[PDB]
């Protein structure tokens, strides 16, 4: 179909400071001090032949997206070790934050985040990428009204009048998997529909690990027997039935992420009706004028 | 208003066995042998987007209500092609039961099953629900004592201060309706109620036909020259006038259900004053030790 015509953006090393460490290939806080531009970016750096092959396909695609919902690419630096300079996320993966934050999360934010992820994936699926990989660790907090889906490590871009994605052989998320995808490697963005599902369970249980001391091998098995992850406690059946409809074996007749959109709105205009939740009402959640978020950092 | 915490409940498909046919999508009568509960639950078994949809609104539905007259929906199963789980009702429908065994059924039955389905139209009013396909066709015998509303395909939750429903275009059974869904397509518990007096009616002829040989289309002009279904033989002008009053055009006017329980209760104390009915006093109606009825099934 249509020319990708993203722009790649190369980055000078000496444009941006690391500032801390996140994790450990190794991610740092940092900050881009682009140009003579007077602003500076808040960002996080990622720092074998095959190694450095995937890395830059990823930095294809993050290249090739841009949404509210969807994690931001600034650029990458081609050092001897290869750096990728993306928006810093300050309060890390909606999987943490939702295990961490528990006793202060109401329904109105679980019911946002929702209708927000559904955005993204409806873009990523309009753009005709299928992401293979969704889940609540997946999914960025840039504040906790404002969530952004990431790792973009298995996506793909479908070609042509290619309507699915026959996978190889790697290590695959089986947890998180459509029945297809698991049986027959094949992913749709009905696929990603189905992880959607799941990692709304995570939310809607505070964190909670899907199918708990299963192993991934009997998944399979426990799928066509017809079972499901339990009904969250917080969840009215309202709110159940989607992720129910979302793990149904018929793919086409599991939703379409245009339509967990309005689902999720309609309900997040009136949050206690949907999500029963204790105490929900009473919970809320140096040299830097020219401090400028990514987002508003536009080339 | 309140938030629906109904469970809805994911059978595993070897929990269950299908014993014989009773229908062709194709229902079963079967066996459900939950967990290890040693217990053995009597039930039927149901088994294109569109289709899908429907049937989980439809469990939905079922899901919500909870009474002694109405259908006990036991779960569903997500096996390929999705399978409803209910309560056996082993007499069928409550329309050829009366048509099977016309010269066995008393009044005391008839006015008892006139009272049992009034409640269970009046429990689902309290639960702001609109059935919008009340006939004796979607009436469940459990035992000749005791029969259960079913078949919620039509029905409508009410919203908000949503006060009517007002339908789009599909085929809709004109012989049952209430003047105003016919001519606007608005339903409410008064439009209900019009139903259950043209239920009432089928009862007392023992199955007949509403309006048998008259097209649908006649029925809208028929009714506003103020014609109604004729007084049945066995009943007195107790028993009709209550049809009758079941049939004003102006909806208020018509009694409400709660009414109707009072009003056949009364009668069903002294029942052959209301109903004369020839030979009246004169007519009654393999491993298998853990067999349980869902009624007694509580989890
Ligand atoms: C403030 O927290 C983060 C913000 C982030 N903001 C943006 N991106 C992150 N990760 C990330 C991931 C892939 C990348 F290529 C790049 Cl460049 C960055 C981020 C990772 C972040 O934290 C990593 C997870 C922190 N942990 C890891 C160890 O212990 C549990 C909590
Ligand atoms: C013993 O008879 C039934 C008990 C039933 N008990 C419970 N439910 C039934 N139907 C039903 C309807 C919808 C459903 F989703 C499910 Cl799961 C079950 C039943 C349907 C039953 O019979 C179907 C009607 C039998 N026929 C149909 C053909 O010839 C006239 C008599």
């Amino acid at each position: 179909e249509a020319p990708n015509q993203a722009l790649l953006r190369i980055l000078k090393e000496t444009e941006f400071k690391k500032i801390k460490v996140l994790s450990s290939g190794t991610v740092y806080k940092g900050l881009w001090i682009p140009e003579g531009e007077k602003v500076k970016i808040p960002v996080a750096i990622k720092e074998s032949p095959k190694a450095n092959k995937e890395i830059l396909d990823e930095a294809y695609v993050m290249a090739s997206v841009d949404n509210p919902h969807v994690c931001r690419l600034l650029g990458i630096c081609l050092t001897s070790t290869v750096q990728l300079i993306m928006q810093l996320m300050p309060f890390g993966c909606l999987l943490d934050y939702v295990r961490e934050h528990k006793d202060n999360i109401g329904s109105q934010y679980l019911l946002n985040w929702c209708v927000q992820i559904a955005k993204g994936m409806n873009y990523l699926e309009d753009r005709r990428l299928v992401h293979r990989d969704l889940a609540a660790r997946n999914v960025l907090v840039k504040t906790p009204q404002h969530v952004k889906i990431t790792d973009f490590g298995l996506a793909k871009l479908l070609g042509a009048e290619e309507k699915e994605y026959h996978a190889e052989g790697g290590k695959v998320p089986i947890k998180w998997m459509a029945l297809e995808s698991i049986l027959h490697r094949i992913y749709t963005h009905q696929s990603d529909v189905w992880s959607y599902g799941v990692t709304v369970w995570e939310l809607m249980t505070f964190g909670s690990k899907p199918y708990d001391g299963i192993p991934a091998s009997e998944i399979s098995s426990i799928l066509e027997k017809g079972e499901r992850l339990p009904q969250p406690p917080i969840c009215t059946i309202d709110v159940y039935m989607i992720m129910v409809k979302c793990w149904m074996i018929d793919a086409d007749s599991r939703p379409k992420f245009r339509e967990l959109i309005i689902e999720f709105s309609k309900m997040a205009r009136d949050p206690q009706r949907y999500l029963v939740i204790q105490g929900d009402e009473r919970m809320h959640l140096e040299d830097m004028d020219d401090v400028v978020d990514a987002d508003e950092y536009l080339i």
